[PDB]
């Protein structure tokens, strides 16, 4: 991978692996999400950001400050097949005191056609108290030199799917998958559950009939609270309609919300 | 990746990804196992083997015959770090009517030093009845032309760890992790649980204290029965031992039907 000519974005190509594909012999949405994460990490490394905590600086490490994902939104037009090469371009942009936005464009390496796009919102917080904090000018100036100054949006539409408010699913859920627990392969280098595992858990409550007759087109996911490595999760889904679903991930005991989201599926 | 000059082995390089590493910032044993699987699949594809079923031919597909892993044995000297490049060489050799053996050598791309090795045993089975059956000369001849004829062993030693018999763990287990279920990311393109998920499930019952103070050196795993996508598994571990050794058992949560057994050897960091 490499930073582009103007140094304001980063590109990387990936060959889709045999264990990365589903029943259709095309990459899963979790494989796609892992690749967005990988290119995001390579972009931060390329410009000197910390190898201990994603997108942190010496200034943030002293203050025990981290960046956390608030929302992830992915739209796929064509899933690459096993053996195919996908090229991914990513860039970051400031969003004031609220936080930051990282966007991605996925392309077919051979044709050059856009096969997907993603956008994510990040907020700053103290890693110990878990309290959200406003980004100071000192922290802001550090990353602004690596962002384009004119708005570059993967989802430019005024009032598009990526910015829609997500409601809370009401009991009883139409479908559910309970007792979901993370194993060591679900944890990152800091022993935290990987953001991609939550996408998998959300999709666990979609009936196999939907998965067999449809392809996932859009997924929007809010990250409200972290699942600890010894927590147990219940994944809940209700049809709201193409097929549309409302999703809720909550702790198996007290029902504390960890994530909420929506999915849109297209008939094969 | 590519077949080597003589066409009797295959090499591929991989850059270790950020999500592929553990707390030590080095690749997990499941990341290593996924890469051995990937290079194994690329080698079969490079010489015309089926894209629907691993290492099958038109002859095998007609008879509903598949190859299944009976045993996997991995030894790691150094786990590659995030950003490092690992080069893997793999080859296959016939083992008579019993089945085949696929071996691997892992190397550091920069230094050229061997950082690991693996060996696996495969048996042929009817995919519908799940009945094992000896390999016929017709099936044998099809793959022999892609194998070296002189013995090429990743574990050459006459009485070595890769061929040791594994005993059945007796209750009560010293440690356990109960209620393990596969999710969709654990399934392959044919809806079967990925062979690597079983390695993860085995390791789920190792205490976190061992994982924090030791590094995994050797893992040997027998595959006895397949876990269906709606089965629930219990992972059991007992210490059998400077170095730490463990005996492992994976069985169905209800009736206790054995799916896997194995051993692990850990070295103090
Ligand atoms: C360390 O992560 C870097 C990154 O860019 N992450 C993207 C992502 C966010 C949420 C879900 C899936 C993927
Ligand atoms: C937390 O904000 C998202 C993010 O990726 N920030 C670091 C970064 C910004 C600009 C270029 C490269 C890396
Ligand atoms: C389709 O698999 C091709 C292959 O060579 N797999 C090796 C393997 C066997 C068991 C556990 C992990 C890896
Ligand atoms: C089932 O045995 C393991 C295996 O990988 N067989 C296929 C093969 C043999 C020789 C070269 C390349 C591919």
């Amino acid at each position: 991978g490499s930073l582009t000519e103007d140094g304001l974005s980063y590109k990387e190509k990936f060959v889709v692996r045999s264990y990365e594909v589903g029943s259709n012999k095309t990459a899963t949405v979790e494989t796609i999400a892992n690749l967005l994460q990988e290119v995001g990490c390579n972009h931060a490394q390329s410009v000197g950001f910390s190898t201990d905590g994603f997108a942190t600086t010496t200034t943030m490490r002293k203050l025990h400050l981290i960046w956390v994902t608030a929302r992830m939104h992915i739209e796929i037009y064509k899933y690459p097949a096993w053996g195919d090469v996908v090229e991914i371009e990513t860039w970051c942009q400031s969003e004031g005191r609220i936080g930051t936005r990282r966007d991605w464009i996925l392309k077919d390496s051979v044709t050059g056609e856009v096969t997907g796009r993603a956008t994510s919102k990040w907020v700053m917080m103290n890693q110990d108290t878990r309290r959200l904090q406003k980004v100071s000018d000192d922290v802001r100036d550090e990353y602004l030199v690596f962002c384009p100054q004119e708005p570059r949006l993967a989802f430019p539409e005024e009032n598009n799917r990526s910015l829609k408010k997500i409601p809370k699913l009401e009991d009883p859920a139409q479908y559910s998958m309970i007792g979901l627990k993370p194993r060591r392969a679900d944890l990152d280098m800091n022993q935290h559950v990987n953001n991609v595992t939550y996408i998998g858990w959300v999709l666990e409550s979609i009936p196999q009939e939907i998965v067999d007759t449809h392809e996932l087109q859009v997924i929007t996911l809010d990250y409200r609270r972290e699942c600890q490595q010894d927590d147990v999760v219940d994944s809940l889904t209700t049809t709201t309609s193409d097929s549309q679903f409302l999703h809720l991930l909550r702790l198996s005991g007290d029902g504390q919300e960890i994530n909420r989201g929506t999915t849109l599926w297209r008939k094969k």
